[PDB]
DNA sequence: TTTTTTTTT
DNA sequence: TTTTTTTTT
DNA sequence: TTTTTTTTT
DNA sequence: TTTTTTTTT
């Protein structure tokens, strides 16, 4: 069955969920499994319609691959880094949907700030969800993400008995 | 079955013991399970009635969440921090116990101090215990609070078989 | 049964695969367990034949041991490493067929170079693939090869329950 | 069933060899588990009589604790510690065999030296091992003993399912 | 005994 | 296919 | 719902 | 064979 474990950060103008998305595997017919569609960090973002009430109905996505996350939890604090995600890349309508995540440190350097952007030539829409994440919160990411990058790899099935 | 394996460090005036408490699960209807109340990481201290003997009944607890562990985590050695927690809060009788731990590394930089105030208005009482703790101490924790943070969030559950 | 999860980074001239190999283990007479063959992570090498399609067939492998491996995870940015290894030490053909394998960091700092030079005399071949290794890409080896470690050296034999 | 996969450096004078000893526990009347006796990073010493053969009859050993390893892991390049136990402390020969643990970092910066030191007054022996080891050896060591900590500490009790 | 709360499947 | 070897239970 | 793809067993 | 001990469920 399926598990609802997010890691919840609450702000202003947004919130911010993060949980793992694990590989799928494939039987080989000779006995030994294959790694098929590659686990993810799956980040979601969504609006607050009201003194502290959000609006899951406005919710966008965005997939961290092992080599993203590999990337945001060896950023120094002084570090910035922006990814760039066509959710429908070979497919009939690409370039209509252009996602990007930046991660960039606050002046202060109390955290980073979080932002991704969603700009839809299909429906013709442009959205912005931003969050503002402490040091404490992004090294509960940095920690949990650092656990889960083995299991979204699918290297968790390598194991002693 | 429940399971008693501190990690606890005892000193002159008091002594700290700290292990985690796991999250509860819901299993829903529709066949998956959700994350219901979060765990934390528990922290008693007890004081020394004698030489070399401590106070078991006037031990006082405080639960670190899940930022609060990423907080303690990321301390340089240079760096202290304070957390305030009401443990009525939203609850009949709030702002009548107000308990703050408190981090901060002492002169030396043999590590720090760390000790939990306990004011109560109900039972007109004010208590504080003070722990001193050793780099290499403070180092069993970081590592011990990282592993088990995954699993307080409730991560461990995502998992290849 | 086997698993096959490797992280694989494919770049311009090579592609370049990494996955763990576990140890084998005897079981004694006395009941208990003994590590036999030690495990390792294996490096793989391959070649491109075309514009993004590589030659398979070509491939030379890499196997780094424990300590090897906490070499390259302790590397710091301006750090370089280079291993030699004979396939058929302590065999009939030894002196035979040389390995090297080198991590370099590239001036920019954006990462490393990780080529693997392999030199055959009983067949009179020279090969070389070489990859370039961002820092994100890097960062992915170090956290899952110090989450494999303890795996290939049979240290998560060691649990309670 | 017992488990035997030692982390072993062998060198000139002595070889060294670590591995974990988990916790024992007792099961309560009330159902739930307490941790009894604490587990340890085992460490064995032994001397070479003849090019590169070792005396494994002349073995001495020392277990390190729980803090202990917190201390060791926690160690910069350029620190040093040691470590002095009674192995009959608390029985009714104590005082008579005094052993002592030192991590000095060597000059070059090329690691540690790590020798134990074994003094008998009963037997009326004096024993030294020291033993090189490499950055990368000690690196291997720092991340097996960070993985065993959490276990030896009985903490991997606590788990999601 | 424990600072809660915010959105789904 | 893989750099081996050293000491026990 | 999710940026894909490249090579085996 | 191993530095112990301190407080509960």
């Amino acid at each position: 069955g399926r598990v609802f474990a997010p890691y919840s950060v609450f702000k202003g103008a947004a919130a911010l969920s993060a949980e793992p998305r694990l590989p799928t595997f494939n039987r080989l017919d000779s006995g030994g499994v294959k790694l098929n569609r590659r686990g993810v960090i799956m980040l979601t973002f969504w609006p607050s319609v009201g003194e502290r009430k959000y609006d899951w109905e406005k919710r966008q996505l965005f997939a961290l691959s092992a080599t993203e996350v590999g990337s945001l939890i060896s950023m120094g604090t002084r570090d910035s880094s922006e990814f760039f995600h066509d959710p429908s890349m070979l497919s009939s309508n690409a370039g209509q949907v252009r996602k990007s995540l930046s991660i960039k440190p606050n002046a202060d350097g109390s955290g980073y700030f979080i932002s991704l952007s969603v700009v839809n030539n299909n429906l013709k829409t442009n959205d912005r969800f931003t969050v503002p994440v402490t040091t404490a919160e992004f090294a509960v990411m940095r920690t949990a993400f650092s656990f889960a990058l083995p299991h979204i790899m699918g290297w968790d099935r390598f194991t002693n008995r």
